[PDB]
């Protein structure tokens, strides 16, 4: 299959969901704090209006997928392998489902952009964002932007 997406699936086991977009997984037999590619999850911000504290929601959704997954896989992109603090920046599958998408598809994330290179599914995340926007999901239930949502 000829594709722009010439990446590589790799195994990970859930150790500890750190954030909505940061997760310690076992990779190659060692714990590493992974980073959800193309994902922008909110921290525990304001409990009123705007970009609310949709952090536990995001984190627990990520956590959900990763704890629920018996198989977590990752796929390192062509940009970078490490983000934030050198977290492991990669595509992430949880029981085969894409965490990144699912987080931004849930309305617990926005489409980010990490590094020039790793954005091979950014289209999908922006689409999932916009999907969550159009349906108005979690963050998108807020008037934080209202310029696409």
């Amino acid at each position: 299959a000829t594709s722009t997406k010439k990446l590589h699936k790799e195994p990970a086991t859930l150790i500890k969901a750190i954030d909505g977009d940061t997760v310690k997984l076992m990779y190659k037999g060692q714990p590493m704090t992974f980073r959800l590619l193309l994902v922008d999850t909110p921290e525990t911000k304001h409990p009123k209006k705007g970009v609310e504290k949709y952090g536990p929601e995001a984190s627990a959704f990520t956590k959900k997928m990763v704890e629920n997954a018996k198989k977590i896989e990752v796929e390192f992109d062509k940009g970078q392998r490490t983000d934030k603090y050198g977290r492991g920046l990669a595509y992430i599958y949880a029981d085969g489902k894409m965490v990144n998408e699912a987080l931004v598809r849930q309305g617990l994330a926005k489409v980010a952009y990490v590094y020039k290179g790793n954005n091979t599914h950014e289209q999908l995340l922006r689409k999932a964002e916009a999907q969550a926007k159009k349906e108005k999901l979690n963050i998108w239930s807020e008037d934080n932007a209202d310029s696409g949502q």
